[PDB]
């Protein structure tokens, strides 16, 4: 569903930040997430150095093109995977950390909308994958909480 995704987004985006939700916290699904995409996500970073330097990300529009670009390109195969959606996480990392530095008039509620774009494209193109495959708890948590 639409509701935990976007809060699976939006719980790494606030991680991300240094900004976790104070109360409760983040269930035992996010925090697997947070732990594996970050992961990926510094690993990425650290490759791509010089071209993470090529765009100025100055306001949330650009940041929607340029997720809309790179998610075309990495699912243009046709193949879903786990993977491949924990790189959807791993992305919106950088885009929100970029953001954080460059957007023009920062806007701390900006998370919030980079976190419904994410969830709307997981939901629109790999939705129906994930329930076929055990959803949240019984497919991504299942596959990748410590051993
Ligand atoms: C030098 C690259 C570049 O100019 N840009 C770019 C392109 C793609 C990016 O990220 C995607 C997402 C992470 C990485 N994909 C994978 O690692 N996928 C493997 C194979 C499938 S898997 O098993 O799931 C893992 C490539 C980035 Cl971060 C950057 C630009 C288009 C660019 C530059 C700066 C920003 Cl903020 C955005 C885009």
């Amino acid at each position: 569903e639409f509701g935990y995704i976007y809060r699976l987004a939006q719980d790494y985006l606030q991680c991300v930040l240094q900004i976790p939700q104070p109360g409760s916290g983040p269930s035992k699904t996010s925090r697997v997430l947070q732990n594996v995409a970050f992961s990926v996500q510094k690993e990425v970073e650290k490759n791509l150095k010089s071209c993470l330097d090529n765009v100025n990300v100055v306001s949330v529009d650009t940041a929607r093109t340029l997720f809309n670009q790179v998610m075309e390109k990495e699912f243009e195969d046709g193949i879903i995977n786990w993977g491949r959606i924990v790189t959807i996480f791993a992305f919106e990392g950088i885009l929100i950390k970029k953001l954080l530095r460059q957007q023009i008039a920062p806007d701390v509620d900006t998370y919030k909308e980079i976190s419904y774009f994410v969830a709307e494209f997981i939901m629109n193109n790999t939705g129906e994958w994930i329930r076929q495959n055990g959803g949240w708890e019984n497919g991504f948590v299942k596959k990748f909480e410590p051993k």
